[PDB]
């Protein structure tokens, strides 16, 4: 898409935040890198991310992408989590696919998913079995998808709470702004990053946004 989603907007808020450069800056970061790679918004938030975490410039990180494409025979995106899951992790690429095959064949999960696990888990400080065993309670006690649960725990986290506490927020949120629950709980996370209320975090991004 040209337009911008109110979920894009966030993400560059949160990536702004993350460089340390202003949203202008980090929008014209984002497209300048979509659009030649030509991938979706939210890929190139992500690739500005990944570098930041591996301490890389952006081109560093995308050759380094490509290649382990290549490789593996695994789609960007894919590449792009192995390398966040393994600075994450402080280990090698190989050493952080091998964790995810093995969790991929347990749980009967995607390779992302289980990428995604991984880094949770480090993101939470505990095991990738303790991080399971918390988000699957989530997953079977609100009806939430995996995914849902891990962010559920990331999130409250972030805002320094428990996870009841970030769910009856998100849950409120949803209900006073009509938003998704994803939606809902990036805004509270983006609120903890950028250090701001939850109505300020929406106020950028709605000046940032296009596409609804």
């Amino acid at each position: 898409g040209s337009g911008v989603s109110l979920e894009q907007a966030l993400l560059i808020l949160s990536v702004a935040a993350l460089l340390g450069t202003t949203v202008e800056e980090a929008v014209k970061r984002a497209l300048w890198l979509k659009t030649k790679l030509g991938v979706s918004l939210e890929q190139a938030a992500f690739i500005l991310s990944v570098a930041a975490y591996l301490g890389t410039t952006v081109e560093e990180a995308v050759k380094r992408a490509l290649k382990l494409k290549t490789k593996l025979g695994v789609s960007l995106e894919q590449a792009l989590l192995i390398l966040f899951a393994a600075a994450a992790l402080g280990t090698t690429v190989e050493e952080a696919v091998k964790r995810a095959l093995k969790l991929k064949t347990k749980l009967g999960v995607s390779l992302e998913q289980a990428l995604l696990i991984l880094w949770t888990a480090a993101e939470l400080g505990t095991t990738v079995e303790e991080a399971v065993k918390r988000a699957l309670k989530l997953k079977t006690k609100l009806g939430v998808s995996l995914e849902q649960a891990q962010a559920i725990l990331v999130v409250a986290a972030e805002l320094g709470t428990t996870v009841e506490e970030a769910v009856y927020r998100a849950l409120k949120l949803k209900t006073k702004l009509g938003v998704s629950l994803e939606q809902a709980l990036l805004i509270l996370e983006v609120a903890a990053k950028l250090g701001t209320t939850v109505e300020e975090a929406v106020k950028r991004a709605l000046k940032l946004k296009t596409k609804l």
